[PDB]
């Protein structure tokens, strides 16, 4: 009943995107809510939050995510100017997102270590259209589904290693999928 | 002992400096040698084998204490194509492989290593002069005794297209640049 796209809902920004494979419902609830209920699913990410986002916004989450298998839960966004997609991650699955990235380093914040990466995206879905940028990856070695992220802090460790912010796109709490089942309730603010 | 090359107690050996000062090189009894550095330049130094394999299990063993930057590593070259490799077991205070391309990781004796090319131009080597790349496998997990399964580099790196020529030089190597430390390490 909710498609792949964008929009508001409830006074916050979402996005919902799917690769058409089936096995995904993304659900908005009242307020910062969103559910997703998922089942042998493809390669999906949807989530709350805000268009544009802000270089030091403090986002917080709480909620419930339980996958089984590969998947993650992260701040999710893009940057335009140089073209940059990025993840906080705070919980995952059965897969390490960051696997095969570059480590670029680590940052603490609100209350873990996070190790930083990077990888090269080649002709790439985005939002802008195919195209060739790169992806960063802050994640937080204690896995959680509810807190605070402080954007700054990951934005300010990646700028040291390579990262300029152009001009903000979203920003969103997202739950990612990959071929795999699950649910999540998770209220954004 | 000066920059060069030769054998040692049935060990081939190679080192090399920059001519800046502050590092010295010993070969010791049978597979043995040790370094000792102060505020040096550019230098690399160790034992193995002349040529070495592309499937030889080298051993290491003994103490690694740098105070700076510097490098514990599998260390050799090919020849046609020119390359020059490492397979690094420890390091100091700078992450040898920061700026080259990751092509990948591979699990071998006890750690996953990151794996990286990078390419040197018109620099130093053992034809001289050239352009050529470099191959790294970098541990994860820093020791300074172990087993490297050398193979299973040459292997991983291949899978990520990093062809191996004519194998020369392939020793156990303490790289250090512009920092102080010492090394005692035996090779079999």
């Amino acid at each position: 009943t909710i498609q792949p796209g964008t929009g508001y809902n409830n006074g916050y920004f979402y996005s919902y995107w799917n690769d058409g494979h089936g096995g995904v419902t993304y659900t908005n609830g009242p307020g910062g809510q969103f559910s997703v209920n998922w089942s042998n699913s493809g390669n999906f990410v949807g989530g709350k939050g805000w268009q544009p986002g802000t270089k030091n916004k403090v986002i917080n989450f709480s909620g419930s995510y339980n996958p089984n298998g590969n998947s993650y839960l992260s701040v999710y966004g893009w940057s335009r100017n140089p073209l940059i997609e990025y993840y906080i991650v705070e919980n995952f699955g059965t897969y390490n997102p960051s696997t095969g990235a570059t480590k670029l380093g680590e940052v603490t914040s609100d209350g873990s270590v996070y190790d930083i990466y990077r990888t090269q995206r080649v002709n790439q879905p985005s939002i802008i259209g195919t195209a060739t940028f790169y992806q960063y990856w802050s994640v937080r070695r204690n896995h959680r589904s509810s807190g605070s992220v402080n954007t700054a802090n990951h934005f300010n460790a990646w700028a040291q290693q390579g990262l300029t912010l152009g001009t903000m796109d979203y920003q969103i709490v997202a739950v990612e999928g990959y071929f795999s089942s699950g649910s999540a309730s998770i209220t954004v603010s």
